[PDB]
């Protein structure tokens, strides 16, 4: 009787019913956005002519004078705006171009100005400016992950801080493990990870508030955020002239610090003629430590907490802490500070509140209530709100710099804790930073530490773009998941701790920490993963032996690590497969790669013979290597002939890691590796990248709509891991028609990756354009979070074997793949104790060694070995190939 | 170098160094509020002589003329307003009072013009009018709880929809469990139970937005909540001249409808000359199936839904739902509609909006951007947002009536269910409310089932606020609990399901139920929580579709004798007695109704049982903290090692820790089921437990009886032998220089209430209680104790570590009121009654508008416990708090129901002269009046004529009568 319409139809789109019925009429161009003008879908309100996709009807109906323009036409009759000359016309389905009314055309103007750069743009250096005024593609598109640096101090791994700050400052702030400097918010939508209040501020002028950090008013002119390597800067300029600089970066350790410190230092220069009398009210909440008892027990959440006031010397007040009555919960203690600079003259906040209630009254937290005039009380209990208050004056020209230090201590670091050792320790703090000076030192030495830890790998080629792409926005994120694996980011923001697999991090990020001589923090996290096998840990070890796969990944960091610095003074993978061939090319590797450690140091040499010959003989299913292979009653899974497909057009369940395993391992021979080519050429191919797997109804021995995630998504972790096969056999094999084929979808895929490539059409493929996330939606092409991402990892692996490194007994194994359209290729390379600068020239079209004819000049010598030896000398050398 | 100043640590308040500063210079009245200037908390600003405490400074720097009139004297120096006249002025610590500007004497005057109803008031039917403006007590103080009605329906206790509701209208709604048909909120504050937008809408007059249901602005001039039995009404009126109305209530459950729907009435009036063109916003958060990744992994439940839409016959939209793709999120289907009625014409909305960011865009909630205009998108992703959009005129005078359904069917009620079962269900509904008037029929068809339901028993005493708090909205809470036990109310969030000592809540509404002719109902829950006792005699400790941990807690158990025993009683229907009910052990198997009683006597008494005859403790009893034992068998872990030991009857081989607060429990489950026993024709099982009990109690009396006060634990584990017991003189087990021993109010109580203790006991008792136990706000739960190595969670005053647990101390109340009755020694009884009245008066909602600011709670609604350093009810709203104080105000008035039918023995207060209230039975009606000189006074001690219907019975016993005609009980004490 009733009927019902979900999201996903067979129905057609507004921009479809725009071109139904004034395709002919009018000109659309290339994109137009459009919109439904009733339930019913029957009429659609739009505008023709956009220079990309954009959600620009949206944008529009913000404006009032626009919304009530078109109640004159819909929602009875269709209607279309179009940009004739300068002057815009609205188009009735009736014929008549009518000329709209002076105002609408004064909106539809300034509407459609700058569409091309509503998602914001990259600077030369890979940070991307962003206005807060426009619509995000997605929740993690205008999103930055900073992290503090606890090299050469105790445990780096678990007690290295980590925050996440979206455009307007947004978010929260850990310290070791899932211990919360700033509360984390649990709610429905992905846009909100932190409490609201956390880090923004308001500014009062004789009463009113002029200002809020959250808010973009008719006050604000201009409003734009800078993210980069580790910091994030936010400007604002109002029209009563005052130029608003939010800077928020983590404080790197020093010697008697707290565990976790975050600085956010707040400049106001008074642009006008006149001097102001302004004050501040910095805001934030503090994160619990009873996390689970937010869901379980609230009450008990607040109950066993008070605020606390803290004071230096002097008798004066600096800030707020929270103070626990639970042992449990006093083992960290977290603070806020606050010093207001005027020149000369270092001052605290003269006032403050911690009750929510009390701060916000009648009003909201945009527009409290008690905002200028704070009631000085502490609470007796949670939540650990608090507001920070200070006044101070700014003559014409000069500046106010405000800094905050928002934090804590920890019984981790310090035997014997109390909240006496916070207090020794924040102390340390604000002396460290009592000139102003000292907070834009620490800024560049954070900027210094990040430019010199990417020198491992520079690529010099022309696309800027690319370059800081790769040299700072990959490498950092690549640093970024060594430490926090899979654990905090946007959304991802639940109990997961350290996995025994996000050891994969290490793969990449080795190289770039053993070339700023910590190679001994190398060491020291392969032991904290060799401990555990485990499949989880941070302190402790959790879900012990529940994963097949974890145990055999250690190999493979032993393995690169020994290989590349000659160091022998040291000694399943689908989380939705419940029903392992994978693992057969996992010990294979593993077997294979301890043979190469020994040497170096026949028992493994004979074994890994017998360890192949079982895997091709019986794991060979005629079309491609299987998955899971059933003798438990039903064959096997994943070939032809396993009999488990949910498609009539399809033969079996292919799974894109069984490919590409076979190839990493050496085990698939060169006639296997082309029959599996043209397998996953038919069905895990898609427009948007090789999908994980082909459908199956696994029923007969899901959670997600086809598209997300497991249900046939292209997962990016698992398609750059077949990258990193195809490159490997594009490499080796004998026929140069099937290495340039490996090669093409290789770049293919690489080029659905690349983070810079998002802001190309941003609307469609959001993602984000600094950092890789999870996966692409087949339906749609959408980058997906998390943000946290084996993609990184392994993309960074990949573009390097693309570019031709790969580490030997011997040395480097030079052979670079290059794209068919690329006739150059430059990049500088470290190496422990000496350098490399590496030149490729080749004639357009696919070249590679094992077919092309080339010269290869090391140092002018002219080497046909293909191996580079790793010099000691300490001195840059040139390396040359010229493909004929 | 650097100090911490806590919030307890902090030495002087600023009331204090107000009085300090200007205590002998003003006059300051009995009240007075003040803030600290500066954060070195030096000096103070404040306001004299206030009707009762109050935030009066908090409110007063909300204006901002008073803000900048105090910029000229503080921080420097302290200050205080006075009001000499009808002019202010501000008083300097240096001599002066100066006469304030009129602009802040307007304001001055304007905000203390009445601190004394601030917090709202009572009307004469007990309901709390709000004003939306003013600060709240707390965070339950604003809250009422609307329930559904499930009663001849299918699992009534399982399915019946909950939801609550604040003064503007925020919160969450639930079906089954803990289904959520709107947004629950988990964060950081108590205040936030909701999604915000849930139940919440905007108002839009030619392009511009005029209203929003959670902002009071400039435009609103009055604007007031009134919360009442089981719905609120939130009224508006704005400057432009509309009248908005907006009436919550849930739909009590009709043949073909869908198990959950909640139902809110928006009328708005045109008061103006002119018409108006406007249109309203709807807006609302669907919960989310995936409840447990909200935390895990917000992703997932973002990407495992998507919005539909919904369309009738004639292709009209007429609301949204959200679709599941796992089939285990595919058993609840959800919806919300809106039916616009204008006079004759009824319509549908003609928008819609499902992303939260699309409807909010550049501006905020309150003003969202893209508000006016909705774009009709259906999201590919949850969350699960909607905004439903309607345009309407309203001619001057004529009044718009606004009808939404928020609600979800569910496979819970519906055999092979789909989406399509919800879509017949939902179209019934609407057909059902097609007409106008419908919706004002089913409100006060809601409205007289509770009027009628609370008929039961009615007070008419002089202070209306009493009869109405008892009549109407006590009886209420005890109802709610009845079917939500502890798992839903304003904080009460998280899973919690039913729980098995949560029984207690039917020992009050039992008489209730069975009087509106739902005794079916009563012996319906019986037999549910009776399922859950095993062959052997323990149990189940908590369920909710299916029953969990069995004798893990070692009460459970023992509390459903109780409820048998006070059914039986008052119907004499032993016919339940022989009845055939599924246990929890095995099989499909039944046992007699006669059997699962005598199981779980003979297990309390026979088996599982220590050195000195009592029960056993196992893990835990009633008190949630108070983890002792070290390796605690399960119940089908001694029902394998009872077995064990053989290789009925005989006791199970341990030396564990023995609950005497148990020992009182199984002493009068034995006692109980003797008295059923003998109504039961059967002088054999009489004879078998006649005897019991006088080998149960003598087991106690001797062991238990520590000296000075009945032991808690008895510790019989400890070779060596140090530790003999807890909970008297000599235990060594205190946290108290001054105190020797810890002393449980629960030791106490059940004493008395299993009529275990003597009067020599209950007087030496009741000395030890007045000394320690005994404080300003109430009996408290404990006495300070290191049990030690698990260390306190709670400051001192909060929840365990020394807090007023009002139902723990209403148990205390029922054993004081009991002895007050029997005992011998007159002087003794006064005294008892003194304690029981005084303990009352801090429970009963209605006296927390009397200093709410300081008392906080809930005008309406009992809550959990009084913090013994402020004098604050804390909550949460859904406690056993209630149930007992129900129980123990009718056994003051004097019923108490036995064999031969009520035993009239009635305790009033000292300063009563009057006692007058109806009271109703299955086949009759009762009408009590008492009349007796100030002073203390009963029947045990004074001199006394008792009435029936004319003729003077001296026999203090009254037959339960079935001749249909309400009889006259008069008592005069001389
Ligand atoms: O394997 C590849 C890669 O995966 C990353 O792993 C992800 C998976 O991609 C993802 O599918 C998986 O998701 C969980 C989800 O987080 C849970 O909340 C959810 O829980 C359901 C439960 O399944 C139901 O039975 C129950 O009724 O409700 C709950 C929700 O309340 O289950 C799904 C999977 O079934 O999450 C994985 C991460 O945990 C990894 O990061 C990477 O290491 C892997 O290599
Ligand atoms: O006994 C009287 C009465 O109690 C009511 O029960 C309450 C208790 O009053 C209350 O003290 C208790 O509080 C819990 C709290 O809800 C839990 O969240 C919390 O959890 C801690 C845990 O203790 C730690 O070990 C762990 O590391 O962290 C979590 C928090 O993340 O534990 C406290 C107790 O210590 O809650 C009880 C409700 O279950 C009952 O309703 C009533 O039946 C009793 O008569």
């Amino acid at each position: 009787m009733i009927t019902k319409v979900t999201a996903r139809n067979n129905k057609i789109t507004p921009v479809e019913l725009l071109n139904q019925k004034f395709g002919n009429k009018i000109n659309l161009g290339n994109f137009a956005d459009a919109v439904f003008t009733d339930a019913a879908f029957k009429n659609v309100a739009g505008i023709a002519n956009l220079p990309m996709k954009a959600p620009v009807m949206q944008v529009l109906m913000e404006n009032c004078i626009v919304s009530k323009y078109l109640k004159q036409f819909v929602p009875d009759r269709s209607v279309c705006f179009v940009e004739e000359g300068q002057k815009f016309y609205i188009v009735l389905e009736d014929g008549q171009k009518i000329e709209v009314p002076e105002d609408v055309n004064k909106a539809l103007k300034a509407t459609v100005s700058d569409v091309k750069h509503w998602a914001g743009y990259l600077t030369e250096d890979g940070e991307h400016v962003i206005d807060l005024l426009k619509p995000a593609p997605g929740p993690h598109f205008y999103v930055n992950l900073l992290i503090g640096n606890r090299l050469g101090f105790k445990r780096t791994l678990q007690t290295t801080p980590k925050s996440v700050v979206d455009r307007f400052g947004r978010g929260s702030f850990r310290s070791h493990a899932a211990t919360q400097v700033l509360a984390t918010r649990f709610d429905m939508r992905q846009e909100e990870n932190g409490f609201p209040a956390n880090r923004q501020f308001y500014l009062y002028e004789d009463g009113k508030q002029i200002f809020y950090s959250a808010l973009i008013d008719d006050n604000i002119v201009e409003a734009t955020c800078k993210h980069s390597c580790n910091r994030t800067v936010i400007k604002y300029k109002t029209a009563c002239n005052l130029e608003i600089t939010r800077t928020i970066f983590l404080v790197p350790h020093k010697k008697g610090f707290p565990l976790a410190t975050e600085l956010q230092r707040i400049e106001i220069k008074n642009a006008s003629d006149k001097a102001r009398n302004l004050s501040i009210t910095y805001t934030g909440m503090f994160g619990t430590g009873a996390v689970h008892a937010i869901f379980e027990d609230v009450t008990y959440t607040n109950v066993i907490m008070q605020s606390a006031a803290l004071y230096n010397d002097k008798g004066e007040f600096i800030g707020i802490t929270p103070d626990y009555y639970p042992e449990e919960f006093k083992q960290d203690t977290r603070f806020v500070t606050m010093i207001v600079r005027n020149g000369d003259e270092k001052s605290f906040p003269q006032s403050f509140c911690t009750d929510y209630n009390d701060f916000v009254g009648t009003g909201t937290l945009e527009h409290p209530a008690g905002g200028c005039n704070l009631n000085n009380k502490l609470n007796r209990k949670g939540p650990g709100f608090f507001a920070l208050g200070a006044p101070f004056t700014v003559e014409p020209g000069k500046t106010v710099i405000i800094d905050t230090f928002t934090g804590l201590s920890s019984s981790k670091d310090n035997e014997n804790y109390s909240d006496a050792v916070m207090l020794r320790e924040l102390d340390n703090l604000l002396r460290y930073f009592e000139k102003s000076e000292s907070v834009e030192e620490t800024l560049n030495e954070i900027i210094n530490f990040h430019e010199n830890y990417g020198k491992y790998f520079q690529f010099n080629t022309g696309n800027k773009l690319f370059d800081s792409g790769f040299n700072r926005n990959l490498a950092f994120q690549v640093l970024y998941q060594t430490f926090m694996s899979r654990s905090f980011g946007q959304t991802q923001k639940g109990y997961r701790e350290i996995g025994f697999r996000e050891i994969q991090d290490l793969f990449a990020s080795m190289y770039y920490f053993i070339n700023i001589g910590y190679q001994d923090f190398v060491k020291e996290l392969l032991f904290e993963w060799t401990a555990n096998a485990n499949h989880n840990f941070y302190w402790v070890g959790k879900q012990p032996g529940l994963y097949s796969d974890d145990s055999l990944w250690l190999l493979q960091a032993y393995y690169r690590y020994i290989i590349y610095t000659k160091d022998t003074s040291v000694l399943d993978w689908n989380d939705c497969l419940k029903i392992s061939v994978m693992n057969a090319f996992l010990l294979k590797l593993a077997i294979d790669h301890l043979a190469e450690i020994a040497t170096l140091d026949q028992q493994m040499s004979e074994l890994s013979k017998e360890v192949t010959d079982r895997i091709q003989k019986h794991a060979w299913k005629e079309n491609f290597f299987a998955r899971v292979l059933i003798n438990r009653y039903y064959t096997y899974l994943g070939a032809k002939g396993d009999k488990l497909s949910a498609d009539p057009n399809i033969d079996g369940v292919y799974f894109l890691n069984s490919f590409a395993w076979s190839v990493l391992s050496d085990v698939a021979t060169d006639e296997q590796i082309a029959i599996m080519v043209d397998v996953i050429k038919k069905h895990l191919l898609t427009p948007y990248g090789l999908r994980l797997v082909t459908p199956a109804d696994l029923n007969k021995i899901g959670h997600y709509f086809f598209g997300d995630r497991e249900n046939g998504a292209v997962f990016k972790h698992a398609s750059m891991m077949a990258v990193a096969a195809l490159i490997k056999a594009a490499k080796k094999v004998k026929d140069n028609e099937l290495a340039k084929e490996m090669a093409r979808i290789a770049y293919f895929m690489i080029d659905l990756v690349l983070p810079y490539k998002n802001l190309e059409n941003p609307f469609q493929v959001a993602g984000n354009p600094r950092i890789c996330t999870q996966y692409i939606n087949t339906d749609t092409g959408e980058n997906i979070g998390p943000l946290l991402s084996g993609t990184a990892t392994w993309l960074n692996l990949n573009l390097i074997s693309l570019a031709g490194i790969e580490y030997t007994r011997d040395g480097i194994s030079f052979n670079p793949i290059l794209r068919e359209e690329e006739t150059q290729l430059n990049f500088t390379l470290k190496a422990p104790k000496c350098s490399y600068k590496f030149s490729i020239t080749k004639p357009v079209g696919f070249a590679r060694m094992e077919s092309s004819e080339y010269e290869l000049f090391v140092d002018g010598q002219k080497i046909d070995n293909t191996v580079i030896p790793m010099y000691t000398d300490e001195k840059e050398h040139i390396v040359t190939l010229k493909f004929k």
